[PDB]
């Protein structure tokens, strides 16, 4: 003690209102009744606000009436006290400055209260800690382009650029995961940039297995059922050697929230440098809770993630079973929107023959053309090659 | 105290008989003399019954005579008391209701007596217990590694080892039941070990039919629709002969709890010796009550079962419809966990072509590699063979 | 007093863990913290379990740390007490036996507690009783073929056999109720077996009216509007005479649960003998609560009912309006499953002409053929006759 | 004090039941246990009712038993008190009169209690008032044709008559609002009757703008974009002059409940006189809560409103998008019923050419023909004219 306060300034604020009713507007903007340290002043300010909300004139008579009806007049010192308040104001026009003093001392009391609260929790719960530090963080604050490797896709895009949200949608079995991994692999191994991969459905080793096969040309099923030709084995050592130098960071957390994604990428860019973010399908990202509105916020958040880290974000998406009812188009993700607006580039993967060829339909691109880029897919190595 | 009683109702029952002799029939049906709390009423009711059994009229005079001869008149209060009883009945026709009240309070006294008796025995004999609980039950009611046979699977596992919890998950129609039965059959017929099989969905004979077909190479549908080639019949006798020597113990109880499974296996190992436990799908095992938390406890309990009996436990599991949304992975049983941690080995069965070949994906193994072992399935015999 | 306990054994269990950390596994399997009579031992065992769940080594230091952070060290006697525990164990390897002693004395305390609780409720609530006895039952436990009469249907089935769940599905107005009643009537009047009929939609007398008409050939509408030919009346007396000798037990309870059905049939078989169970449509049986998952459990329960009482259970079912969209098939009850698996025999009733003939489609039969048996229906008597 | 009571009459009621069990029927009809001032009499009457609900005979013995089991015998004075009650009744046949005396004194106590409660709230909450008076109203009570102007529509209807609920349904853009306003305008300006208009979607001035244009022939868009020919302006002054004499009362409350509509019309008729009620679409009226059942009650209430004020009620309704799937019919509002029964006259507006002509389909009329009346619509003035 004693708690930071300014009775003189509190008195001047309330007084000002009684001298000029217009003074309540500036005061109410800066203060709420609870900012007043003295209980009587809280009750008085609250009476003023009530009268004001009714569109009734706020003066000594209506405030007196208001407090009389709420049985608070005597408790606050009567009309006689309201007179003193009116005598306690040097100039009504200075009400904002008086108000700021009251506010300043309210904020200080909140700082002291939350700080003490944190200190006490330190002795009590002991008994967690990780949560303690996070809520201590939380409570204190409250008191206040890139080449893709696919020459033909690079022509249209130029290629994937910083701050852009790129969405690659495809029906199951089309090969969207393989597509995203090829791009992530080409960027990390060919260029000097780091790629952050979030695989929510597929594990980290299960994903590396696919880019090892893709890298050194090893038959996928050959590893799965292993099997392995002695020289197909020597093919693996060269794949590892070249793939070890790449800046590939994988997070295989089953169902992350966007905040976790954001925080991890945040730390990575300022620690090692970041160039791309690839997320293995969006419909698996869980919201801030514990699903149409939920998915729009995630979409909106991924675009914000792209802008912040000045990096292209490639988010895979899955198409509704409408294509089969019809070649995919915008309406197939629009029934599952509103990813359509947030994405400055939307790409679909269509397989003409479900020719081991696959079509990459660029349906949306904010700065550049719209059309179909074509690539060949090799099932045995899980790769997309040029044409 | 005081013991549940109704003197008023007792008095009305006896009174009723003195007003209308026909009232004794309903009373005697519902009550015996001992149900009366007051000794005098027991003696009186007993006198009535005696007179009645002699085929003599039951009224105030004959009951008085009866009690006089048994030297009980004064003891029950004389004829003067018998008069009071006659004045204590509101309506003789309501005798059944009066009787039921007396009975109700007799049953309560028996409940209190037996419950107290059980409580006392708890402190005294201590000094048995198993008998105590059984008679407590009784008294309360009265008031009212191991080679698998599949060379390629044995390479990776080595094979199924003691104390391990092995989980074999597969979508319906893939052939998990057939797979588990083949292993159970190979172990019992080839090695000198005993296998305990729990089939909750399939009956004991229905399961033997499948391993008879598997054993001697008999067409499954041939038996189902029977049908049977004379020499396909001689094929059955050899199957039985060889299958009779095997130590196969089957329990086809519809939906057991884990405690029942545990107790049965417990007795078996120390009586004949136990080597494997196979349970036909986990989602059918019911909890300790009367379903996510429930399933975790069962999982946790099966692992404890494996450790206790130093035996591999093979628990079949069913996959969520997520695979079809995608080849199965850990997340497919994780939405139905938490079997993932308790199991030191998790295996999936994937059929490439739903090639009559089937893939056995070992997704988890605590001591050993992770990969895909491949086997061929024969629909006609319901068998898995090597490759 | 004093409550059954073993401080010595409690001390040895905790001590064992401090001597060999492996001792906690056997102890935790047998005991939970609450089994310990002494509060300090509960707190200590709970600290051990917490440390263990974190995958951290459980020894004197980590347990001391755990209790210090939960502010329980002094309360349990300090590290000095933890030392005594370590000195209180004769041999760490005997931990299971020490554990069982602790458990045994915990179970006894629960027996004493629940028994006392029952005794007290006996004096208090008095004021119910039927509920009292049932929960007293409940609480104490917790401390621990047939010829059908239709020659052509008998050919295929052979006929309805013990332990089989037979499901007879039909659209409204087809005549499934009449069909089930004819079978129930043929069995009871022709063979020496007892039939249990559950009619949830139709009353007991309303159902007897239909089998009286069927029995002695009395025009149904004739009774309904009565009406009655003097000799059609003498036809009724012969129907009653012959129908009185039959072992037909009817329960016309509006909407029973499966447990009530089971309990009644249970008592019946061991009291008079039971041969068949007929239930007038499944969709009316209410669940254990207060509807797809609910219906699967009922189905599963009826099959368990069949196995238990070694009796064929005939459960009528109603078809979805899909047939009219198309002759019924399995998919018509599959949208209302999962009765399809539990039933070892599924029969549909199809009327070619909605010929007063009706078709009985046996879509499923586990042991025997699949086909259509044909019978003639007589509207006037509500009967199915041969062909 | 002392609170209005009659112990003598209370005693006679209970006594009567003990003398003649039939006396409970009249007593229970007039009284509930709480009407008895004396606690013992409440307990006794409650015991009687319980015994009675069980279908058991209510006499001195069963009531004694009932109170003994609920541990209330001694508390009410024993069986000895029950005897006194039996002696306290002059004649059991007079039980209704005794009962009414008890009831009378119960009602008085409720009057005193609620009145006191109101008086106290007057000093406390002071601090609202409008709510106070309304609940004071509420609590005290608890203690206890027209020519349309369209000659062809007048032929069929004759025209809109008192007590009739008229429903005018139309798809958006057809012109139902304009239609209703024309009728309301014709009635008020031509005949000496008052029209009450409820516009929930459209404001009062926005609605007057449309009937000013309609009145004096002023181009609608001309006012909207104003614009205005000097003599088209003089056209406005004549429109106002003639429209000022009309008895048009408008309530443009966004989403009223039917009770508010009813109360306002109620006051209007007895204050100035009322002739018509027009409500701008029914689907906007909110229920008594905070939507199919909800809409039926509103419909039912509007018909009651028509009967009460002996006035035709014209409620606009909107059609489902079924017409476009097909000329509107009854089924288009039947999927949004049950307005179909309550309305004694249902009219649809169909526009042949969405000819600036519009069809008025009278689909229902309780007293009169069914057919199509045809009128011409002028978009520029928002008017319907004859033909």
């Amino acid at each position: 003690r004693i708690p930071p306060q300014s009775i003189e300034a509190e008195q001047a604020v309330l007084g000002a209102v009684f001298l000029d009713p217009a003074a309540l507007v500036p005061a109410s903007e800066i203060l709420i009744p609870e900012d007043f340290y003295r209980a009587a002043h809280q009750k008085i300010f609250h009476a003023m606000l009530r009268v004001a909300d009714r569109g009734e004139p706020v003066d000594l008579v209506t405030v007196t009436a208001e407090l009389a009806a709420s049985e608070q007049l005597e408790e606050i010192g009567g009309v006689s006290y309201l007179s003193e308040l009116a005598d306690a104001v040097p100039t009504a026009a200075n009400v904002e400055y008086y108000a700021r003093i009251v506010e300043e001392k309210s904020v200080l009391r909140r700082l002291i209260r939350t700080a003490t609260s944190i200190a006490q929790d330190g002795y009590t719960r002991e008994d967690e800690i990780d949560v303690l530090l996070d809520e201590a963080d939380r409570k204190i604050m409250e008191v206040s382009g890139i080449p893709t490797g696919f020459t033909e896709l690079d022509r249209m895009t130029s290629g994937f650029q910083r701050s852009d949200l790129i969405i690659v949608a495809a029906r199951p079995s089309v090969g969207k995961t393989a597509f995203a991994l090829n791009i992530a692999q080409n960027v990390a191994t060919k260029t000097n940039e780091n790629v952050a991969i979030f695989s929510l459905e597929m594990s980290a080793q299960q994903l590396v297995m696919r880019m090892l096969c893709a890298e050194g040309n090893i038959n996928a099923q050959n590893l799965r059922t292993g099997k392995l030709t002695p020289e197909d084995w020597g093919k693996l050592t060269m794949a590892m050697g070249s793939l070890s130098n790449a800046g590939i960071y994988i997070d295989d957390t089953p169902s992350i929230r966007v905040s976790d994604i954001r925080a991890k990428c945040r730390r990575l860019k300022q620690e090692s440098g970041l160039g791309m973010i690839v997320i293995d399908y969006l419909q698996l990202i869980q919201g801030s809770g514990r699903r149409q509105q939920e998915v729009s916020e995630i979409s909106r958040s991924l675009k914000a993630l792209a802008r912040e880290l000045e990096v292209p974000v490639i988010a895979l998406s899955q198409l509704s079973r409408s294509v089969e009812q019809r070649r995919p188009m915008m309406s197939d993700i629009r029934e599952s929107g509103s990813i359509e607006q947030d994405a400055d580039i939307v790409a679909f993967l269509y397989r003409d023959d479900y020719k081991n060829i696959i079509e990459i339909i660029i349906a949306k691109q904010r700065n550049g053309p719209v059309g179909t880029v074509q690539l060949a897919f090799i099932k045995e190595y899980n790769k997309f090659v040029n044409l």
